[PDB]
């Protein structure tokens, strides 16, 4: 998921901040791929508008 569709869907930070339940600068502070916690709440909020997958989330081998 990245931070540049989320923005697109949400259309102010301050709004996805909103919907997982964070203050606007976690927002902001996201990178090309937003956290994995923030993203699956994400699927949600936007009533399953983002698919979550465990591409980008992966790092354990």
């Amino acid at each position: 998921m990245y931070k540049k569709d989320v923005i697109d869907h949400f259309g102010t930070q301050r709004a996805v901040a909103k919907a997982l339940g964070i203050s606007d600068a976690a927002v902001s502070q996201w990178k090309e791929v937003i956290p994995e916690k923030d993203a699956y709440r994400l699927e949600i909020v936007t009533a399953g508008a983002l698919k979550y997958q465990e591409n980008a989330y992966r790092q354990a081998a």
